[PDB]
């Protein structure tokens, strides 16, 4: 998680989401899934009710 | 057009069906369309509400 503000002066927000954000447990990011590109085709001729 | 009879004598059939068809005007027979094998791949899959 990661918050952002485009028009906050940062002891503001800091000090607005200390009391509220501080509070979320501690656990390790899990690794990432794999994905690889390979060849393909997909193909479907439109509906009948369009042709 | 050919007419084809099971149990039937041949020449009542051919008294009954003679006034009938003889009229027919005749006509060169149209040459048979020609569709030439051409090995390929079809995919589609189910409506999605029942996989």
């Amino acid at each position: 998680i990661v918050l952002a503000a485009s028009g906050v002066e940062h002891e503001e927000l800091l000090s607005i989401a200390e009391p509220l954000l501080s509070d979320l447990p501690n656990v390790p990011r899990p690794e990432e899934p794999k994905s690889v590109y390979t060849g393909g085709d997909y193909r479907c001729h439109t509906e009948s009710g369009h042709i």
